């Protein structure tokens, strides 16, 4: 169970993908199939409805697998859709996660800060972008831009003072991330908003995969490559809070609602922890990598 | 000219404010009126359409002085109408402003810290909340619960890479902000967004003032009562990075865009800044008042 937000000769609509490849336009199927049109046009309200949106979408599925005649009307060869973020438009912030990973915080140089609370920190939704996107190199303002490559977690039923024991309850799925951060503005305001806002620093996707596909996110792993080149590779088991501490934390006087994306933190390997510090530049291309949500694409614009 | 979210017979509406006694419906008296119905349901919906929201706006108040058959249909006593804040639901989080006022700095940290650039943080949007609201106390979380009046700017017109020069023409307008902080929380997560982003943590309103009733900003004043008490009065030339400064700050990497918030930072007086330390309670009250705007009034709950 895959979900995506597609594009496709000047249509916006709600996908779930097909057999790798192929995409469903979920409410066109839904009308020529079940003769019905209760399918929103937005992935954020599909993820308000929970998972009766979601055995609704596999349902559609089956029945498009049986033979018909209306397959033109709604599925999509994956070759010709443009894949935006799985939630384009986010209705906050997208909440962030510093130094969750033991070797990430040693390496922004710690060892003694080494969070024993999370430290959240936030990205406005203007950063949002997709696969495949070109990010801006924001030369004027930065030339210290990072790569983050994270898990992402979206809440898919809302809730305040959620225990660890029913947080995954609280969980629609998963996606990645790249938190792509300014560190020279990082240090400038203190604060990390700024130099975590600037626009198109959030490429997010490819897709979109419900939870009831990935039974143990602990085993997740996150690989970034820059320009091909291995640079963090790191387990969703070993960082300091797991998703459920997150979400016991983030909620304990906070409601987080249906929609709400949650980065959990990036492994070591970033751009600022070699000596030499390796910056991102113009023409780099980012590539990052959890199964089975896929690989996340993006370059930084020249 | 003051523009509001109001609430009526189980409906929100967008409204203006008529003779401070009086809230007009615009979309029921464009109805009417005009017989039409083109006007957003949500004033950041209004706000985004631009000056011709505006003007709409002031042609119905003066179609109405007109004399009324029906002017009950959409014109109402203030008395009767529950104000919401005026942006119910922000579409970001609220943008605030650390540090904004010399002498708030030095009594919450010293000298050392003040920012020689603007030190920035959010609210989320579950923060947001209406004059009159109910203030949760959220006590088996936080005991260090604090107030911060504030001056809020609402972005009218999007834009990235603001000149200062340019600021004010891309300013809808401003309201008033209590910025309610949990003081612990701030210190135990090091970055402020958990302390400061509580359910109902941010009173706004409590009507968003245009900018054409307000030219001069620099000499807007906040003031803040707790249960009757006056703790802070600031002046808005006293601050660091005024609201052109901030606005080219903010804007130069990142688009601000219509219906965003800034919270411009709040002056001396918070209960923090008190030797033993003061910090709201069950029951307390608290009012600031900025005029034009008004007065924004928020009780804090029970546990
Ligand atoms: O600070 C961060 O953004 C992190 O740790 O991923
Ligand atoms: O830091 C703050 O929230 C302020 O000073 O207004
Ligand atoms: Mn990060
Ligand atoms: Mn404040």
């Amino acid at each position: 169970m895959k979900f995506a937000t597609g594009e496709l000769y000047n249509r916006m609509f709600v996908g779930l993908i097909i057999d790798d490849e192929k995409i469903m336009d979920l409410q066109k199927a839904e009308k020529k199939l079940f003769e019905l049109e209760t399918i929103p046009g937005s992935l954020i309200e599909c993820i308000a409805e929970g998972d009766k949106f979601v055995a609704h979408a596999r349902q559609l599925a089956e029945w498009a697998k049986k033979p018909n005649d209306e397959l033109g009307s709604f599925m999509y060869s994956l070759s010709e859709v443009k894949l935006h973020a799985p939630i384009p438009k986010p209705s906050k912030n997208i909440i962030c996660i510093g130094k969750n990973y033991r070797d990430h915080a040693i390496e922004m140089g710690s060892e003694a800060d080494i969070p024993e609370h999370p430290m959240v920190f936030t990205k406005s939704p203007v950063t949002v972008t997709g696969h495949g996107d070109i990010v801006k190199s924001h030369e004027e303002v930065t030339s210290q831009l990072d790569y983050e490559g994270e898990l992402a977690v979206v809440i898919g039923k809302s809730g305040t003072r959620i225990s660890k024991e029913d947080a995954y309850d609280h969980v629609f799925g998963y996606t990645i991330v790249n938190d792509i951060t300014a560190r020279d503005l990082q240090k400038r305001h203190k604060q990390f908003f700024i130099g975590k806002s600037l626009d198109t620093t959030c490429p997010m996707g490819p897709v979109l995969v419900h939870k009831s596909s990935i039974q143990e996110p602990e085993r997740l792993k996150v690989e970034t490559r820059v320009n091909g080149e291995l640079r963090q590779s790191g387990s969703a088991s070993d960082m300091i809070f797991s998703i459920p501490e997150l979400i016991e934390t983030l909620s304990k006087g906070m409601t987080l609602e249906a929609g709400d994306i949650i980065a959990t933190g990036t492994p070591s390997g970033v751009g600022k922890g070699f000596t030499p510090p390796k910056f991102l530049r113009s023409g780099d291309k980012i590539d990052i990598t959890i199964d089975p949500i896929g690989t996340l694409s993006n370059q930084i614009g020249l």
